[PDB]
């Protein structure tokens, strides 16, 4: 529905200039006007809300621009007024952006976001957001978990249908799903967790410091938003069992460079643990799980045995298995989790469905 | 205010019978009023287009109905005088109704259906599904392919966002998913296909005549359905390979129940068949395939490594594996794609996102 809607978007970084790029060469019935390209320092503003006259090249324009990006309080003030409903893209990880969801929201201002913070801090915020009341804006998180893989819309869609969830499981990192399906493998190897990791860092499949991957937070993040949608309240991504792969106290005691070359010192739980799961002919994956029977959510290393699907992974897909009231099998979906090309085309998927509903 | 959606059903049956109870029991921020319900002989319809007075049990309501279900064009009349829109919901498997829906859609009136009819008939009657006039009603089709899961929609989100469909293939019929996965196991099996069918049969798992589940001709109606969201113009479901799997020419004989009875003299071929494949620690599926550079589109038996996500379905699971432009490794989405309750959700999965849309 209304065949003119305006975009207003924040983030032109990896994963926010592929969405621009996507979007601006979208063809559709429905006209998407961009009327905000926003970054950490200069930013495009439509006043008028036409749409701005870029073409195609917005680097230029915005490299171009001297403008200050808007404090949110202002950009919404601003936004509010449009004569078109607003779908707010926010392609960053922003506490400050999250921050303000709600009042977004409140503004009658959709939301679409691969942000995993607004998703994964206050349960009141968390609610605040689902509330649907009348002319509020719609958010929708879909690349928060999976990048572009249809999973929460197939939960959401599920769950409104009156199905219910009963048990998740699931490696929602790529890094981790890298590390690990080279780490532990069904053949018998005497690879070493650190040569994998930084091999990782070397090919670039790990965040510039490799702890921002290794600490489980990311992970934690997920499942939080995955274990609210199935009916857990969980508190926060730190209220629950989170196995950090970060080796004991010597954590926050080094600083980058330091960790990695200190990590080789301690290969021998994991080669031992890997071990003994060669015994049981299982195999280490790192895994965010879900039971709403116990309301427990946890995050870690489990075993998997060979056949389970968990053990094929390729390259470094994510997956997640999903058991319900109706689905007594497992509903299992995997495919890239990462990747600037196919996390903005989740986004841009969920402005389509944001778009249609305004 | 509130908005409000009218809904009209044809047919409730194992599908359409979950699908009421569904849709009666949904809480949402949208309304939606079932005001006909049409089966065989017998129709509620509220003249009034308020919600069905069904009370409690919508079953004794229409059973005790002595209102006559209209003809179609009678129907299409009367829903064209509705104060709100329309979505028809045709849980039938007619290809009579099915060849009513171009006067629905171009008199306003939106459809959501399991019916595979309409979308496997020739192509022109297919190109009708692009709103050529703005006074079009929508056309969802979800459940068409694979049940609930998230199959169609996301194909054509993908789609939409730039991204091209390369390859797909998967086990797209819930009896044969259950057939080859009792007949071609990956521990060691040993049971005649001649058995795995009578037992199937037996369930219920397969039509009354497994014959139309044998001939493959179902799996080709879906392949020419995700073909042509695919890019690839498939004439219809019988101008490219199919392979039947009711014994060579020892088919147009049979008095039907007749085929059960002499089947067990056939399991030969397979069994010899089965046997190789476990001799190369594959397994047997029976799948559907397209491949959209060559435009080649095609179902029949393939091999699978005990490893490969085609082994590992149960009962009447099925799967796809989407290569696209942007997943250079396929996503690969598996899960019950048979059933009343996963059916009936898919298609309420549809009838939401229409009733979101207008
Ligand atoms: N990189 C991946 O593979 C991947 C996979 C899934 C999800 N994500 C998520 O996608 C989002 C985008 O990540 P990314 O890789 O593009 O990061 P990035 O650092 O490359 O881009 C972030 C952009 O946000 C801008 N920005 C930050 N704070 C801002 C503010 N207050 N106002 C305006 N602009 C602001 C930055 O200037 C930058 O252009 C993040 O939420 C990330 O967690 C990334
Ligand atoms: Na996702
Ligand atoms: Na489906």
């Amino acid at each position: 529905s209304t065949k003119v809607v305006n975009v207003a978007v924040i983030g032109a970084g990896v994963v926010g200039s592929a969405f621009l790029d996507q979007l601006l060469a979208m063809k559709s019935t429905i006209t998407y006007n961009l009327v905000l390209l926003a970054e950490a320092e200069r930013s495009l503003i439509s006043k008028d809300f036409s749409p701005l006259n870029v073409g195609s090249d917005w680097k230029a324009a915005l490299a171009a621009s001297t403008t200050k990006t808007l404090p949110l309080d202002d950009l919404i003030a601003h936004l509010k007024t449009s004569p078109k409903p607003v779908i707010l893209v926010d392609n960053t990880s922003s506490a400050y952006i999250a921050g303000f969801y709600t009042k977004f929201v409140e503004n009658g201002i959709s939301i679409a976001t691969p942000n995993k913070k607004a998703f994964s801090s206050d349960l009141a915020t968390w609610k605040a957001l689902f509330s649907n009341k009348p002319t509020n804006g719609f958010v929708y998180h879909e690349a928060t978990v999976g990048a572009g893989l249809p999973i929460i819309s197939f939960l959401r869609e599920i769950i409104q249908t009156g199905d219910e969830v009963e048990k998740i499981e699931g490696i929602f990192s790529g890094t981790l799903s890298y590390i690990f399906n080279e780490f532990s493998t069904s053949q018998a190897n005497d690879v070493k967790f650190s040569d994998v990791v930084k091999v990782a860092k070397k090919l670039g499949y790990t965040e510039p410091d490799p702890r921002d991957d290794l600490n489980g937070l990311d992970v934690a993040r997920k499942v939080t938003i995955v274990g609210r949608i199935s009916g857990v309240e969980v508190e926060s991504p730190t209220s629950f069992p989170v196995q950090s792969l970060i080796p004991k106290p010597l954590e926050s005691v080094k600083s980058a460079d330091e960790f990695l070359e200190k990590l080789s010192d301690y290969d021998k739980d994991l080669t031992q643990l890997k071990k003994e799961a060669a015994t049981e002919n299982k195999v280490l994956r790192f895994i965010g799980k879900v039971d709403v029977a116990t309301k427990s959510v946890s995050v870690g290393i489990e075993k998997y045995d060979y056949s389970h699907p968990f053990a094929s992974l390729k390259g470094s897909d994510n997956v997640i298995s999903i058991k319900t009231k109706r689905y007594t099998n497992p509903v299992v979906i995997q495919g890239a989790g990462a990747g600037a090309a196919v996390t903005a085309a989740g986004v841009l998927g969920d402005v389509i469905k944001i778009a249609q509903r305004l």
